């Protein structure tokens, strides 16, 4: 058993708060925000040795990242930003920092009761996206 056991599985989005404003702050344009706003992605998390994989599967777009904790990687986001990402575990919370064009956003993923709560922060704007097991 190990580092991210309680994260592993298939998760479905059940609620989203303040996501449009988070997207605005990140720079997403109108049409993408509207289509992104409707999506109910599945989040699929797996671990194989030191490598963690997080897939996002939806109607719009399927994306995937694989990474080692603390080791920077290149990532193309759902809104087509080319970012440099680093994910660490801080007190049981996955902390994902994306850097691009002198900007930064932080996405925190944590287990709370039977949910996986995703908090997305850019400058003063927070969006909370709640997932349940599928
Ligand atoms: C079909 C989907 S899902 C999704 N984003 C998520 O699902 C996101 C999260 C999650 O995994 O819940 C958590 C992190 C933030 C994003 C987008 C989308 N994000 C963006 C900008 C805000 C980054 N632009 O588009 C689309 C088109």
């Amino acid at each position: 058993s190990h580092m991210c056991d309680a994260f592993v599985g298939t998760w479905k989005l059940v609620s989203s708060e303040n996501f449009d404003d988070y997207m605005k702050e990140v720079g997403v344009g109108f049409a993408t925000r509207k289509v992104a706003g409707m999506a109910k992605p599945n989040m699929i998390i797996s671990v194989n040795g030191d490598v963690i994989t997080i897939k996002s599967e939806s109607t719009f777009k399927n994306t995937e990242i694989s990474f080692i904790l603390g080791q920077e990687f290149d990532e193309v986001t759902a809104d087509d930003r080319k970012v440099k990402s680093t994910i660490t575990l801080d007190g049981g919370v996955l902390v994902h920092v994306q850097k691009w064009d002198g900007k930064s956003t932080t996405i925190k993923r944590k287990r709370e009761d039977d949910k996986l709560v995703v908090e997305c922060v850019m400058k003063g704007v927070t969006s909370t996206r709640v997932y349940e097991r599928a």
